[PDB]
C-alpha cells in the first residue's frame, strides 16, 4: 500500500540532514523512471540528470563545500531571485530564512554560523544521493517549466518510497569547478541540484513549518460575462 | 481511498477533449490549495493563478479560437521552444504531433483540420475549467522552475479527483488580447494556461500512447573517484 497521491504532496518538505541509510540503485532508477513520466512541451524531455553516490558524492561535495569555506564568491550563469527585492517576496524569504536559523541556534549576523551552515548545501546536507540537473545550450525559456515539473515529480515520486529531498539552486553557484570536477560536456548548462536521502528525523531543521499564502491571495476565480 | 503517487504520475496525460461534466468550485480550491504546497526557492510562491469557467470562459475560447481560424497571428513575448532544431528534439516533437494527427485522422496536405485542431487549443479542449499562470515582472529564471513545480502539483492532485489536465504554452501567443478581456495587471505576465477537467475516455485524441526516454539516454552515474 503505497502512500497516496495527497499524502505525497502534504508530507513532502525540503530536508537538510538525513540519516547514513543509503538508497539503493534500483530505487533512484525508479524515482527517475517515474520523473520522466513528467510532462514536458511537445515531448521535448530536456532534462538531463548526473547521479553522485558514495567516494565521488563526497569528493565533490567535500570540495564545494570548501569553496565556500574559503570565501571563494558564487558566479552564476542565470539569474534565479529577483533582482529588485520587494514584498510580499521579501517576507516571505526572511520568514523561512529566520525560522530555519531559529531551528539551528543561529543568530542573524553570526557570519561564522551562516556560513557554515550554507556550505553544507553544498555536500547535499549530507544526503547518501546528490542530483545536480543539466540543459542543453540551445533550450529556451519553456525548458525550465519543463524541468520544474520534472523535479517535482522526483520530490514526490520520493516520498513513495519514505525518502526525502531537497531542491538547491545553491550548485548554480560553483557550474564552473562543477563543469571541471564531472566533465560537464560544455554544451550542457548545469541549472541546480536535489538531495536525495532518508531524514533524520529528529534534527531540529527537519521539524520547522513553512508557511503557504491562502490561495484566494494569489488565485482570481472569474465566471461571469460581461 | 485515493490513488497512490505513482498510479498519479503514471496514469496523467495531455488530454484533449473533455466530457460536459462541471468541476465544483470546492474540488478546484482543494487542487490548488495542495499545489500551493510546492516548493518554491527561499519560499517566494511566484506562482499566480486565473481559474475561468462558466460564461467568461466560453467566451474567452470563442475570441481567441477565433483569431486562428481568421488567420490572425501569435505573438509571444518570450521564447518558449528552441529556435535551432536539432535532433533528438526534432523526432521527438514529430513523433508526439504525428502521433496525435494519426489519432484524429489529419492527413498530410490537411490544412483546415490542421488548422481547426489548432485552435481547439484556445478552448481550452472544451475543458469545463480553464486555468492561466502569471507572474510578477520582477521574477527572474528561478520562478519558471518554481512555476513547473506547481503546475505538475496541480496535474497530479488532479487525478487524485479523478480529473485530467493538459499544460498548454498555446495561450502565450495572445497574451495581448488574453491581458484586455481579463484585466490582467500590467505588472504581471501571462506564462501558460491549463485545460482542467474530466476526460471523454472515447475520444481517440484521448486513446493513444506517448514515449520517453530509457534513462541511459539522459542519466548519468557516477560513483568513483578519481
Ligand atoms: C509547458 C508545456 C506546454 C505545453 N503546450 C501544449 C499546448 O499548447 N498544446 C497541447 O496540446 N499540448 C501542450 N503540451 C503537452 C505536451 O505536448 C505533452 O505533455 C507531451 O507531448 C507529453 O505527453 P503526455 O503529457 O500525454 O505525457 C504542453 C506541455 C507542457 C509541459
Ligand atoms: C528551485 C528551488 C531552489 C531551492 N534552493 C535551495 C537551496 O539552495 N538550499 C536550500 O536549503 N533550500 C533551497 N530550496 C528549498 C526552499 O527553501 C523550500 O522549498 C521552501 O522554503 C519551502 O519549504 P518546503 O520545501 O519545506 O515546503 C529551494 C527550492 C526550490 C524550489
Ligand atoms: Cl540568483
Ligand atoms: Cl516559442
Amino acid at each position: 500500500a503505497p502512500i497516496d497521491i495527497f499524502q505525497s504532496i502534504l508530507s513532502r518538505k525540503s530536508i537538510r540532514a538525513f540519516t547514513d541509510q543509503p538508497v539503493t540503485q534500483e530505487t533512484i532508477r525508479e524515482i527517475l523512471k517515474l520523473a520522466a513520466r513528467a510532462p514536458s512541451g511537445t515531448n521535448l524531455q530536456p532534462w538531463q540528470v548526473i547521479v553522485l553516490t558514495g567516494k565521488i558524492l563526497q569528493k565533490v561535495g567535500q570540495e564545494l563545500s570548501q569553496l565556500v569555506l574559503s570565501g571563494i564568491k558564487g558566479e552564476r550563469e542565470y539569474h534565479y531571485y529577483p533582482r529588485q527585492w520587494r514584498e510580499p517576496y521579501l517576507s516571505r524569504r526572511r520568514k523561512v530564512g529566520l525560522d530555519l536559523y531559529k531551528s539551528l541556534g543561529i543568530q542573524k549576523g553570526d557570519q561564522e554560523k551562516m556560513l557554515h551552515q550554507k556550505a553544507k548545501n553544498f555536500l547535499f546536507y549530507g544526503a547518501p544521493v546528490g542530483l545536480l540537473f543539466t540543459i542543453d545550450h540551445d533550450m529556451e525559456m519553456g525548458s525550465w517549466l519543463d524541468l520544474g515539473m520534472f523535479m517535482q515529480t522526483i520530490m514526490l515520486a520520493a516520498r513513495g518510497f519514505g525518502l526525502d529531498t531537497c531542491a538547491q539552486a545553491a550548485f548554480a553557484d560553483y557550474h564552473k569547478q562543477i563543469r571541471s570536477l564531472l566533465s560537464v560536456p560544455s554544451d550542457r548548462h548545469i541549472i541546480c541540484g536535489m538531495a536525495l536521502g532518508y531524514r533524520d528525523m529528529n534534527a531540529p531543521e527537519n521539524n520547522f513549518e513553512t508557511e503557504r499564502e491562502p490561495i484566494d491571495n494569489f488565485v482570481h476565480f472569474i465566471k461571469s460575462y460581461p
